[PDB]
């Protein structure tokens, strides 16, 4: 699309195949085959970049959760959307960039509102135990999600089906 | 007695791709940062290949160890994966975790893991056939989400709300005490 999120998009690819460290404009300027200087005319510093990236990814979430929920307004839907979202295995770069948010607060604040809106919360988790079985599906979805990575074999396509309906029935 | 600089080298290199990145760790990044020099990171590890399969035992074995010291009773499944969510009462190092999702890179690292897995974390054999084999393996889905928590999450759990969730995943494993009418 935009040649802007054209630039995000292979920056992204970028940190999967390679790293995060070697994300520089030379390196970014051979994948897009753009000139420095018509990367800096869209971001002015690597910190520019790296924040486009982060919110280029809580967008696309976003938009995946509302385009898939019943009822926006109802947590129980709210949590079948994020489960399903989160049921099919996470790319390298997203993961990359998961854990590497906390390098820097507007980072982490890329991912804030797209957090707040649809993970549940934990008022008063230790005393409530259905605050407790709603965030134990949480908890479940975020393992379907990475479990290919920290695992020494992943989930076959059948398998992950199955544990991924096991965990929708999980829900209160 | 005598003793080398194998363990410090391995340390040195897991704590480097947590600051830069397994892709610049190399024998003369790696010799800065040891502060040893290239021939005795080689008497070691010979080839960049063999440090990495060094790392990714050194973690595995960290882990059987841990798991051994805390099991109750290694002989029962369901004992081996109570281990497994105990041991989340505490998060891994942001290096750590960044090496063990590098596995599947190679097979060599991925024997590594299972050596240690294949004893502690429940299999899906027959997952789509046993409902009980896929209420087990909801333990560890759980488990492998409270794992990663802090670090795909921004709002991170308390110490208090964390020892809450181990705690009723540990509700999850399926009972072993039979009822009485
Ligand atoms: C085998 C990976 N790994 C490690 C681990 C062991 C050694 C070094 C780094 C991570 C782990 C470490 C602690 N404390 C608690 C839970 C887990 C865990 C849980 C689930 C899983 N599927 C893999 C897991």
């Amino acid at each position: 699309t935009s040649k802007k999120e054209m630039i995000l998009r292979t920056a992204i690819d970028y940190i999967g195949e390679y790293s995060l460290e070697t994300l520089s404009y030379d390196s970014l300027a051979e994948a897009t085959g753009l000139s420095k200087s018509g990367l800096i005319y869209h971001f002015p510093s690597r910190h520019a970049l790296l924040l486009g990236m982060h919110e280029l990814l809580a967008d696309d979430w976003d938009k995946e959760l509302r385009d898939i929920t019943r009822d926006p307004e109802d947590p129980l839907e709210r949590l079948r959307a994020v489960v399903v979202t989160l049921a099919e295995n996470v790319s390298r770069p997203e993961l990359l960039l998961l854990i590497d948010a906390p390098s820097h607060p507007d980072f982490l604040n890329a991912w804030r509102t797209v957090n707040h809106q649809w993970i549940p919360d934990t008022d008063d988790l230790e005393n409530d135990a259905h605050k407790r079985a709603v965030y134990l599906v949480q908890l479940a979805a975020d393992g379907l999600f990475v479990h290919d990575y920290i695992h020494d074999d992943v989930l076959s396509k059948s398998k992950r089906q199955a544990m991924l309906e096991t965990i929708l029935e999980l829900i209160p």
